[PDB]
């Protein structure tokens, strides 16, 4: 270089400033932890400058350092801590117009940095730092420290993160192991306490184990007979089929609007430790019983008296057969002409999707459903599901239909992505921007809300100039104070996948009784 | 007596001590306590030593650290006046004499003024910083006064086949220099190296290949076409952290490097607005209060697109922009900002001149005489303002005191008259002693923004020559430099833009 040109005796900055106040925060937890019989001394916590390794983002990884069979076999759960004072260099995409050019710079998520060669890099680390040349590797979901965080101000949340990242690397290499899977059989006993839901509507936003605010308007859970099972948070969004709009035009002599369920959270319950596949489907069952009683209507049913013009059902008026603003905030608020209103304007049936997360809580599961959708790795993931869910059934879950046959999910091409804004005193997520809201705040303007729902979908524009429309629209609704975290695909189950899953958990054992 | 020069004797005493485990630098300096009880002087100082005996004759390098107080009496004197010939002299025989070898020379490597209004318990690292960097100029400078292979083009390409690019960014958070004083920075051009062995075995690593960057922003003026003028005022000029050398020839490449903003209009950037955003003194409609109708476009509105602001721009300013610097006496460049300042005019403008010639000829070899003289005609000019920096605080920030450029006052006062021209004549008018205006100056910025600002220093504004800053570029395009630019600045047919040339004015008039 030439730096060294001119050997000049001095030698200014670092080029790392989190990474030292996290190891001496994380080794004065540990230390807690295991002086008063918390955590077993086993496992060792590392550390890993980015700078040495020739590596974007500086990432700490938790080791748990047991063999096996007697070939020596490692577990280790990264932990990013991406940094606002070193910004990486952003991408840059070309998009032609006419006869000229343009070059858009986007900047990079903690997604796209977790690439193949940085866990090569982290497991030759490892596997030079514990001794163990010959160990097999293993993840159990990397996930980021976001940036907002105060490193001296987050005792708890940070124990408990340490906490939950030795428990799933534990229940990682235990299930290279192969323990006992917990089929339902296990549940049921000489004892007669059914499970039960107790499907409940939510305003504030559930939190993650850091402190990131995630949508969630519906949840639905297990219960027995102060033990509970699952937990399934999820939203309701609207989507517009394109015939629908056509007879409304061109007429001839069905509903102008689809609801879609979004599946955001899907961790198992606060009280369980344990985190495995059977725990994930048998959550995932849940997600399909709050369409009993038309439950995932409940948040489109207009609030106690609070405005929240990011949720009035009014919007529909804007597209439908009459114009302007509905005037539900009348005395005619009533439940029964809401239930006519959603009964000639949006189908009765649902579909499901789920915002997939490459690096959230359960991102080594989430992967597994990514290249279930397509991929090179695609039938062997059909297979790992479908030989998963025959585990937690137990029975010939292959009777009900076949994987080859018919896909699990599609892919839809899309992009979400995660983040935050600060409104009043608590902050909510990002993903609450939707389609009703936006057409709520365009109070009308056919091609403004047209150009949005263009801007979320379309398949005939670069997905970066998708994004930077996106995030250009966020940035205009809700205040300009967005910060962005991560980035989520959003993928629909096909209707066959869910509609045979809970039949086959109801021939298997289904003791549930809910109310509505 | 002087708390204040005890407090940072000891402070950097233990940042000494804390600083010789041979984790970075070296031992072969001193720190120096030179406090206004020891001698009849102002402000107290705390100043490094390097000695170095090159051929013989010992010569001891300082850089002093002025300590202003805000505990005791001034003598308005600010840091660049107490600073000007008595302190320098006293200072010299201080090291002269107790250093114990006199019968030497000092050089005054860049002074620099720590802010008073800082409290050092809490800024180990600030100081940290400003200690490390001023062992290093104090080092770099003896690298100029003892004969030494000066920097070259040639050294880009780093004994290899290595491409250079530069780019520019729009930013809103205004830059922080060593101490935590912040600088007013809009528009910043950034030239770094571009590897093209296929981008392998660094996947989004940045490794170091910043070379330098140039920070600015855009002032209007206005004159008696379009009546208002462009002009953009050059802020910090300091190159990349990777490099730790600061030498003249940094400095002549990151001014090459500022002139690369006037493709694709990128000064007219931090003018368009930004949607979502309304926090004002800062859009562009304030200039329809100077025009023919007396209203404020509706820049926000959906009405105002990209090409209607393109239009704004032919319609109002005119298409060329002048270019400004803002020379600081007691900054971070000071001991190289001295030699521009001392060409602006003066007893020594053609030694100062003939040493600039000189200096910026040692870049390339190229003969810069051919290309632009220094007798033909002056390379900047001072225009007279004595625009000054401080910082003054809000929305939980602190901010420059340049962010009060004209266009800011134009919507802080609306369209009022008699009160803008007042503004403007108050930053600079020739019938009056400039006392009075700096006076009002104050006043003004105490008016339209928050009393709680402070002020720092000094410092003068000056402008560059049209075509010296021209030939400057063609210099460093035929020494060979392959800089790449990109993107640049709805889009429907507005006027040929060509037709006007051609005019051929009067008829033949054949009798």
């Amino acid at each position: 270089g030439i730096n060294s040109q001119f050997t000049r005796s001095g030698n200014v900055q670092g080029g790392d400033a989190r990474a030292s106040e996290a190891l001496t925060v994380f080794t004065r937890l540990k230390e807690q932890a295991v002086a008063q019989q918390d955590l077993a001394d086993d496992f060792s916590i590392l550390r890993f400058d980015r700078d040495q390794h020739q590596v974007g983002w500086s990432s700490l990884v938790i080791a748990k350092q047991i063999s096996l069979n007697g070939q020596p076999v490692i577990a280790v759960r990264p932990l990013i801590l991406p940094n606002n004072s070193i910004e990486l260099p952003k991408r840059k995409t070309n998009i032609v117009n006419g006869m000229q050019t343009d070059v858009i710079e986007s900047d990079i998520d903690v997604g796209t940095v977790f690439s193949a060669q940085y866990f090569n890099r982290l497991s030759t680390y490892v596997q030079n730092t514990l001794g163990k040349p010959g160990a097999k590797v293993v993840l159990a979901g990397p996930f980021p420290i976001p940036a907002d965080l105060v490193l001296k101000d987050s005792e708890l949340q940070l124990r408990n993160l340490l906490i939950k990242s030795v428990n799933a690397c534990d229940d990682i290499l235990a299930l290279h192991s192969g323990e006992r899977p917990f089929t339902i059989a296990g549940l049921k006993g000489q004892q007669g306490e059914t499970l039960a839901a107790k499907v409940d509507i939510r305003t504030q936003p559930l939190h993650d184990t850091v402190g990131n605010p995630i949508r969630a308007d519906i949840v639905v859970t297990t219960q027995r007979v102060d033990v509970k099972l699952n937990q399934v948070a999820m939203f309701t969004n609207l989507e517009r089929t394109p015939q629908a709009q056509a007879q409304t035009l061109f007429p001839n002599q069905p509903a102008p609007w689809v609801a879609s369920v979004v599946i955001t959270d899907v961790r198992n319950a606060d009280g369980i430790q344990a985190n495995t596949p059977e725990m994930y489907w048998f959550a995932l069952s849940n997600a399909f019983r709050s369409t009993h009683g038309h439950a995932w209507a409940r948040p489109f049913l207009p609030m106690t008296g609070v405005a929240k013009d990011m949720k009035d059902i009014g919007a529909l008026g804007w597209m439908s057969a009459l114009r302007n603003r509905i005037d539900t905030k009348a005395a005619n608020f009533d439940d029964a002409q809401f239930g006519q209103l959603m009964l000639s304007q949006v189908q009765p049936n649902p579909v499901f999707q789920i915002d997939l997360n490459r690096m959230g809580e359960t991102a080594q599961m989430d992967s597994l459903q990514l290249d279930a959708a397509g991929g090179p790795n695609a039938q062997k993931a059909a297979a790992t599901i479908i030989r998963q869910i025959n585990n937690l059934g137990g029975g010939g879950f292959e009777r009900f239909f076949d994987h080859t046959t018919q896909p699990i999910l599609e892919r839809t091409g899309q992009v979400i992505d995660l983040g935050n804004w600060f409104d009043g005193d608590e902050k909510r997520d990002r993903r609450d921007l939707d389609n009703l809201a936006a057409l709520n705040a365009a109070e009308g303007n056919e091609n403004e809300f047209w150009g949005f729902y263009g801007a979320q979908l379309n398949p005939n524009l670069h997905p970066d100039l998708r994004n930077r429309q996106s995030r250009n629209y966020d940035r205009q609704y809700l205040g300009s104070t967005v910060t962005y975290t991560g980035k989520a695909e959003r993928c629909t189950y096909n209707a066959k996948f869910i509609e045979a899953l809970d039949r086959y958990l109801a021939e298997a054992g289904l003791q549930i009784t809910m109310d509505n």
